[PDB]
């Protein structure tokens, strides 16, 4: 019986209509542009010789706005440049007449945002990921494809949240909210940086697990409890986030008669192994499906 | 290590600007508006109480003009109705200034497309599925999603070759080409059908493992060989599609070193177990990922 559950994307259409191309010399990459600004990685303004200790703020110092050509496949002229953290504030002179609704926030690991990757300008794919727990996500990013914005969507509000900044030695990538903090500990050179551990997401294993009693798959749900707090004890020494109840967990126990800390006790043994048996097909623990996903694929609640 | 590899779709922006809500009495879906016509499943001529066993051919000749309403989230008037297979034809007194460059065309079985989820005309997800070779696909779809379409790219071209019609007992979906043809056996009545059985997609697996080469891992790569005829006999005996190599799969060959043979054995022998080791993060055999996405995603060569 097949779950229900796909990695399911918000229709790119509004953010296609944002994305631009921005060069600064020798350097090429994406852009965001929204009204009046054009926002971008701050490493094109970087020559090649310099990505791996360059000074962003002589660069930007260096920089005119002559320095800057915006393009959207219209050219847009630009009028004015700021930086806030790793990112290029460019003002131009048009206002962009597509401008959808949208606000700036910052997501918290295990919460999922849909990517829009593109290339020169040129919105090429789209996907879903889940903030993990050390501040990177398993996206999927080539040479160019900075500037590739992540965003949720709230009724006809776009809430921007990452801002494609660079690829870690494991093949996960990381970027930046639009404030301009990276996620995490990283800094947008290319020096080799310390990669914090990973770990399961537990609501979003929680969720899952949900799923398969949505589906009617629940062998592995037995009256055993455990308690929020014992759980998150347990939790920090196995490489598994502290789990934290939401409405929307509430929700998937109030509709399956399934209380959380069955789940959670569910979780401490099928950790130690799925014996053989598999839930949703899967022989692991599955932590890439937020509760918000199996409340809108499975049971149509937004 | 990540493998770089998601579950890309297409950007929708394009097919987002020809979904419209098609109602016929006390029936809604959606629509896909191209040029003066719209095409939308044809069991929304259905009363609630014939969804069994109806008469379409009846049915059609029953409907006037008057009985379809066309809207965009703009009115459509209607002014023609048609059916082919398990597909209304509508025609309509205003073309789509939005209407893409598009063709239309079968996907078969292995093969991937985009899907655009929409409810009462309004795009609510985007997704990526394969054709799976039972003729169904592992989609997510809920009451009211019929005529969301599925489809692929090639240049500024939009290739549509799905229309969503039906979910079957075990969670799957299936829909039609938009020459009428529901894909495989089934029929658009609500009663129960023979599922053909499913099946390992070995084109798809194949490429998988060769997105593991290219990602460092390559324990399972061992000098001996099956050739494509030996695979295939095996593959009818052990719920594998046989394999029929491509360009695609040659340029995989290539650029690894690796031969398709010495994967087809490999496939032989990770079928018996994968011994506790894992390829990709994965204990199971993945035939989720095609020979283009492997190239596109990993080498960016569309
Ligand atoms: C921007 O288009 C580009 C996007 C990259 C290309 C490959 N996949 C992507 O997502 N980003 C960069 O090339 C980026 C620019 C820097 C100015 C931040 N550099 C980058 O990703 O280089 C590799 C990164 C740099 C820090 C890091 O940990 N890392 C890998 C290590 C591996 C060990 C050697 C040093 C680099
Ligand atoms: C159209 O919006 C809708 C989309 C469905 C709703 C649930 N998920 C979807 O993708 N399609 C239908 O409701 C469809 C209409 C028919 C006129 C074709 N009927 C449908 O999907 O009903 C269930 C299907 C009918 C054939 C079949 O095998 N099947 C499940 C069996 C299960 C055993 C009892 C009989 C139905």
């Amino acid at each position: 019986h097949h779950s229900g559950l796909v990695k399911m994307s918000h229709p790119s259409g509004d953010v296609e209509a944002c994305m631009v191309q921005v060069t600064c010399g020798s350097m090429t990459l994406n852009g965001l542009w929204l009204d009046n600004t054009v926002w971008c990685p701050r490493h094109v303004m970087c020559p090649a010789d310099q990505l791996s200790d360059p000074n962003y703020d002589a660069l930007l110092i260096s920089m005119t706005n002559h320095s800057f050509s915006v393009q959207k496949h219209a050219n847009l002229r630009v009028v004015g440049h700021a930086m806030q953290g790793t990112l290029l504030k460019l003002t131009v002179d048009v206002a962009n007449p597509s401008t959808p609704a949208y606000t700036f926030t910052t997501v918290k690991p295990g919460a999922a945002f849909s990517v829009l990757a593109c290339y020169n300008g040129r919105p090429t794919g789209t996907f879903t990921v889940v903030m993990r727990p050390n501040y990177t996500i398993k996206g999927s990013f080539l040479c160019g494809s900075c500037g590739s914005v992540g965003y949720t969507k709230e009724g006809s509000v776009i809430n921007f949240c990452y801002m494609h900044q660079m690829e870690l030695a494991n093949g996960t990538h990381t970027g930046s909210a639009f404030d301009g903090t990276m996620y995490g500990a990283f800094m947008d050179k290319q020096v080799h940086q310390v990669q914090l551990t990973d770990k399961y997401c537990s609501v979003n294993v929680v969720a899952w697990l949900y799923a398969a009693i949505l589906n009617g798959c629940a062998w592995f749900v037995k009256p055993n409890r455990t308690s929020v707090v014992s759980f998150n004890e347990w939790a920090l020494a196995n490489q598994f986030t502290e789990f934290v109840g939401t409405q929307s967990v509430d929700m998937l126990a109030v509709k399956t008669g399934v209380a959380i800390e069955q789940l959670l006790y569910a979780i401490q043994q099928l950790y130690t192994g799925f014996q053989g048996k598999q839930i949703l097909g899967s022989t692991m623990l599955e932590d890439e499906f937020t509760p918000e996903d199996v409340n809108m694929q499975i049971m149509g609640v937004v």
